[PDB]
């Protein structure tokens, strides 16, 4: 009952209690018991009349010994002392660096509460049909209690908590606002787990990555050096460039992900995603009680039903599209009828309305590809976030460069095509800035006040600093997951890498934007959010080949926009099927040097392999000897 | 001393008594003792004055447990009797099907030859440091005996046994000479290993990947339908059917090597090849004693050296090309003097001489780069191969494809070019089969004629069953492994598919070649060679990439070829700079949706992905209960 707090779960206002004393009994009691062996415990031991709202917020933590089993059911890899990385077992913990049999500094706050989660999430019923007290909350042997009683409405949330002396100390480091700093992305890691920390090492790298072309790009749109490489020199620095920056980065993850040692965790088996509904049935590869679902349903849902819906929308962002160049159209007659000093400042009022626009309706296909493939019944989570990554992904990118490929391919207008690009590059990032985090912070501020004023004006001895904690963190919002914030980064990318020949100027308003972001989005994981699950993650993910089409995409867009210019014309003036021949050639030429870029630099560094093969070689000793005895 | 012999070591000439009972004492002796307990024999008991000359032939087999103790461990994956497909135990040796105590029909022969040959490589000297009898075979702790016998010219070589009573067996359901008939892949697995197998599968497989492509062009090319479609159908139905039977070969080959079990075999770790040489030192992976070599002098070796003698090679191959051109123009100024009856014929002549030194160039820069890849001291042999692989294709694809690629992109005479591609395809292919499998076929007859009509001219007791095999066997032709097996259907491939549009006729001109090279190369496998150690082999390796890529070309080469026809050119008569655009954009629409299409189908098929799966979660279901206890 003095135990350190770890895990709040908050359970709904009517839940009879019955419900509660046997989710405490499935909780306390030992493992050989079918339970998880963890310390639970009110809120509050007394309750007065103010506080009766809150009466539902319960704690979870654990035992030393309770953590150190449960790191070694998860598989955690932690640093021997012979400098090698090996998978965390209790019976051969004295092995470990840093580990002492009275040290509680060495599994991390956030390692624990993955510890503890993961035993929530492995809480299985075994005996029992239904929940306690409710009827419809249909159990089946190998059900696991915590989504039950997620999906049925029992426990409303399971979150982790904050520590507000360990989060000062990160904050004290992190927020780079005087100048360029490194990253600490191991204290980063230490605190929100891997994920967070891979896409913050990212954020660092991508930001330390357009630096070049941001410091290449200044003087060549500024001094016009287009009269003398004639668009070749440059356009080939930017696409070698950025495959050089796409194989560096999974070189450098590679090492940082050897480095917290979840390049070594093993795959989890994966469960069926938390609203994956079917028939009651045997499944086929573990042959326990599962769910199934037709596929032919699925495929079905899919290519009847989403497939119309994402052309729909499609076609509407093109409508949208033409409505804009319309207004355009508009203002430019408006400007040519008015006057001169009111109308060169109405020429960039119509981009912004559609940068807005833009925000606006990107948001609302998030909400509709959401709905829609939560209702495709997915089985796995890696499926579902697939399949919305490409819905999102391709909308996305039709609906941010639509303007600009008609502008650069149709009109063809290289002024239009910079003032466009320049204004809804800094619009949409501004726009992003300020709904991502700024204003999530400023009501945080406000909820933080009137929360802290609530809790002053009490009428019990209540020991503020974890009850008020708990009743702060519980009205904050949660984090979804690292999708948006490499969306951003995606279309960053886009917007520098597509467009590069006629306007590099822009990749400089990337690095300008990342300069604030890597302070932007430390806040909101600082001060603005609950404290996200620590999740492993070996790499980005599918984000790598995202990054890639983008930069073969921009190959051909970029040779598009060099057989264009006045600049290079001015080489075959008469003979208009030797320039496009030639412009092919050099395309193609670029392809094959970034592919052969691509295959012929390693992923894995040279270290890390010959630690892998180590570590492959005592296993295979292991089993020598184990066949020899 | 009634063994069924395996397979035979045959010592030098100038071989010491002393090494021979060393050798002797290192087989026979037992798995604690340092040896490798296998069952070893002289050719003969007795010896005659006439036999003195063949005195080196000794005999090596096991007895059953033997066998089923080095299965153990190589590790064969065999079939238990829940249809799962296990590693081979001798304690859990009674779960596997078609397995009694008491019989010798579970291992099959090629099995047997490849456990004793894993045996006879995992035979390491500990104390000696040379050889006994032998100064200069320098031997470290940690050396294997048979590669350092090998290498100073003691053992001679290392062959196994052919079984002539079960080569018949094979060989009356192979040679499908009546007509089409589905070629034996498991028993050819049963008798050659999964290697062999697994050409002789791709084989068939691609012999029934182009009959659509020769049915489709053989009305394509007579009835000229040119007219209708434009080149446009045709083109985009060959490069789509050439995506997917490049995918399709790899799910099939997934099901086969599931269904023999090496997609499930561990990578065993490789020792260094036979031939690599450095200082003595300390490996860095495994921790033993190894031969060490600096990688910048490797790199020295490859990028100073290599390089430019490849580059030399390929200026060699253009001026070989140029002198065939100076020669076709002089044989057709020979047909415009001399007459009109034998000026007609005139014209196949220098083809064919291009086409017979063409063979006779790709053999000596094959011996070249033999000799200067085993030069730049390799470590592994995969390194090796992947070098060798890489030199001989670019110098193969340069020699055979340039005289094509003058005709139809300098030139551009489709006339010359149907003829020189046909006369090219035919004269290489039927060379190909005249030095490849007839005549040593043909040379191994008189050999075997004159070993037997030696053997009948006998003085002794000899059991000739044995004997006169194991002689006969001793000077037949090593297997080179199966890389001029796969490189022939390589430039097959690149005969077909890069000039498919011009000349669809030319596939129909593979079909009829592999109806002969499927029952020519097993000719190869079954009277002309000597038995192949079986090699467990997951796919055909580095191949799948030289067949998409070869897929990839023909796609730039087919367009090209359709941009400068006069059907697609009177489409567009007078603008010359959209017909360009037009077949560059059709171009590239080929390229997205052939990668599309590779990247959409999955590698490994569903029944083997779950099957995977299910062998996946059975181990992690033995951790977890180990973690439970
Ligand atoms: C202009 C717009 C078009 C170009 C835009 C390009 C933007 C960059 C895209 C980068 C690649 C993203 C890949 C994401 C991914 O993994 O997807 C594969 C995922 C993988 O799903 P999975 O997990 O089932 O597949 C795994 C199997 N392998 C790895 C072999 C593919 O595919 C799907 O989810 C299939 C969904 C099909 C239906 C989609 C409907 C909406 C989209 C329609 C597109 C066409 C009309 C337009
Ligand atoms: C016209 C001629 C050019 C086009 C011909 C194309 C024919 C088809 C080629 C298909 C791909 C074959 C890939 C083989 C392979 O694995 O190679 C990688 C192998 C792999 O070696 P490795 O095993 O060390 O590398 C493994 C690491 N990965 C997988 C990441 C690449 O690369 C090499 O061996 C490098 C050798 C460099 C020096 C070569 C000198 C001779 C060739 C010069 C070519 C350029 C001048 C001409
Ligand atoms: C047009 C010709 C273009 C040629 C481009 C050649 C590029 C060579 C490779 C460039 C990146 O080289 C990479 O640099 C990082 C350090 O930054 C090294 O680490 C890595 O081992 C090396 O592979
Ligand atoms: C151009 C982009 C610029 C982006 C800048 C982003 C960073 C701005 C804010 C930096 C300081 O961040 C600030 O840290 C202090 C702690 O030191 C936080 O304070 C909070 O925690 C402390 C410590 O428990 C409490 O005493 C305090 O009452 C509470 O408000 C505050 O909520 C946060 O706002
Ligand atoms: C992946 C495929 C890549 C292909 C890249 C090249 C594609 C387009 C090539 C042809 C367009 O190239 C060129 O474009 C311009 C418009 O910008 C056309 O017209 C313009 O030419 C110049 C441009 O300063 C002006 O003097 C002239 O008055 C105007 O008509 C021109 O007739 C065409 O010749
Ligand atoms: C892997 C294979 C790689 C290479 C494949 C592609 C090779 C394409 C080679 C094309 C060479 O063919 C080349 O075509 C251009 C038109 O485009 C010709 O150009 C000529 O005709 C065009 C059209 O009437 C005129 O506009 C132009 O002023 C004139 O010079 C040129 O004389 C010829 O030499
Ligand atoms: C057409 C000419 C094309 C030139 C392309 C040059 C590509 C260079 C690739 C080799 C350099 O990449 C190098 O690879 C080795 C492993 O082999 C790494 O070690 C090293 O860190 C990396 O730097
Ligand atoms: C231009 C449009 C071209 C569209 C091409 C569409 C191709 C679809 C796939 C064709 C091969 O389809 C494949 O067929 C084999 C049987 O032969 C199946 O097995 C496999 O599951 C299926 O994937
Ligand atoms: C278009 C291309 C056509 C390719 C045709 C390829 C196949 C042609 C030969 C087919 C028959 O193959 C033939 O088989 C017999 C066994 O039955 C072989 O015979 C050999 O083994 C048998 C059995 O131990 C002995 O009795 C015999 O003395 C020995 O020569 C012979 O050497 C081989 O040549
Ligand atoms: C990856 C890039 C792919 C590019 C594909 C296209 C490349 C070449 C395009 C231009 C060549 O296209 C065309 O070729 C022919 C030669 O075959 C040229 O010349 C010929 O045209 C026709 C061909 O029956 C004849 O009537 C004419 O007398 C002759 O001069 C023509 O001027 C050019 O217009
Ligand atoms: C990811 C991006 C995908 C698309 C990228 C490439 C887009 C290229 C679009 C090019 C359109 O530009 C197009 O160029 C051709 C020349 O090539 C022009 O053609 C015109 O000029 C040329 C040159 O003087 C004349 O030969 C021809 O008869 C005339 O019609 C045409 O009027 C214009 O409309
Ligand atoms: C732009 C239009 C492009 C159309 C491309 C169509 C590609 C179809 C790919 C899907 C068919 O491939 C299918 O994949 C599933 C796994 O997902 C396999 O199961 C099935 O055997 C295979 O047939
Ligand atoms: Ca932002
Ligand atoms: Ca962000
Ligand atoms: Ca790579
Ligand atoms: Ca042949
Ligand atoms: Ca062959
Ligand atoms: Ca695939």
């Amino acid at each position: 009952s003095s135990f350190t707090p770890l895990v709040v779960i908050e359970l709904a206002q009517d839940v009879k209690e019955e419900t509660k004393e046997w989710l405490k009994n499935r909780i306390i009691a030992k493992k050989k018991d079918g339970g998880a062996q963890l310390l639970f415990r009110p809120l509050l031991n007394k309750y007065e009349q103010e506080t009766l709202e809150n009466q539902n917020l319960y704690l979870v933590g654990a035992s030393k010994i309770r953590m150190l089993l449960g790191a070694e059911a998860v598989g955690l890899v932690k640093e021997c002392n012979d400098n090698t990385m090996r998978a965390f077992t209790y019976r051969t913990r004295q092995n470990f660096k840093g580990f002492d049999d009275n040290n509680d500094d060495f599994l991390t706050m956030a390692e624990c509460q993955f510890i503890i989660k993961h035993e929530l999430e492995n809480l299985r019923a075994k005996d029992e049909k239904m929940i306690p007290g409710y009827p419809q909350a249909k159990l089946y042997p190998g059900k696991s209690l915590l989504r039950r009683l997620l999906t049925s409405g029992i426990v409303i949330q399971v979150f982790p908590l904050h520590d507000s002396e360990a989060l000062k100390k990160l904050e004290d480091t992190w927020y780079t606002r005087f100048a360029l700093k490194y990253q600490p992305i191991d204290s980063i890691r230490g605190y929100f787990g891997e994920t967070i920390a891979l896409y913050f090492g990212f954020l660092e790298y991508f930001t330390f990555a357009l630096i070049p072309m941001a410091v290449i790009g200044l003087p060549y749109y500024l001094f016009v050096w287009e009269d003398y490489d004639k668009y070749v020199i440059f356009a080939s620095f930017n696409l070698i460039w950025s495959t050089v920056i796409l194989e560096l980065w999974k070189r450098g993850c590679a090492n940082m992900t050897y480095r917290w040692g979840t390049l070594l965790m093993k795959r989890k088996f994966e469960e069926p995603r938390p609203g994956f509904h079917g028939v009651l049935g045997i499944n086929s590869i573990t042959g326990k009680e599962e769910p199934l679902y037709p596929s032919y349903k699925r495929q079905l849902r899919i290519y009847l039903v989403s497939l119309p819906f994402v052309c729909l929308c499609l076609y509407f962002s093109l409508y949208v599209m033409m409505i804009y160049f319309d207004m355009e159209v508009w203002a430019l007659g408006l400007h040519e009828n008015s006057g001169s000093e009111w109308t060169s400042v109405l020429l960039y009022v119509p981009s912004i309305i559609y940068a807005i626009v833009i925000e606006i309706m990107n948001r609302l296909y998030r909400y509709a590809a959401e709905f829609l493939t939560s209702w495709e019944n997915h089985r796995l989570e890696s499926a579902y976030q697939n399949h919305l990554i490409l819905k999102v992904l391709v909308f996305n990118f039709l609906n941010c460069f639509a303007s600009l490929f008609y502008i650069a391919f149709v009109l063809k207008d290289m002024k239009l095509l910079r003032q466009s690009l320049a204004t809804l590059l800094i619009t949409s990032q501004i726009l992003n800035q300020i709904m991502e985090s700024f204003l999530p912070y400023w009501l945080q501020r406000k909820h933080g006040v009137r929360v802290k004023r609530k809790v002053q004006a009490l009428k019990a001895d209540i020991d503020a600093t974890l009850y008020e904690q708990v009743i702060l963190e519980k009205e904050m919002g949660t984090y979804l997951g690292t999708f948006d914030d490499y969306l951003e980064l995606f279309l960053q990318f886009g917007y520098v890498s597509l467009f590069s020949c006629v306007y590099p100027l822009a990749a400089a308003f990337a690095v300008l934007n990342n300069f604030t972001e890597v302070n932007s989005d430390a806040l909101k994981m600082c001060r603005v959010f609950k404290r996200p699950f620590s999740e492993p993650s070996a790499n980005i993910g599918v984000w790598q080949l995202a990054f890639e089409t983008m930069s073969v995409i921009s190959v051909v867009t970029n040779c598009a926009l060099i057989g264009m210019s006045p600049q290079v014309n001015a080489v075959f003036p008469e003979s208009k099927a030797d320039l496009i021949l030639i412009v092919v050639a050099v395309e193609h030429a670029l392809l094959a040097l970034k592919f052969i870029l691509a295959f012929a630099i390693p992923d894995k560094p040279r270290h890390i392999q010959m630690k892998l093969a180590r570590l492959e070689f005592e296993s295979l000793e292991a089993l020598k000897q184990q066949q020899m005895k």
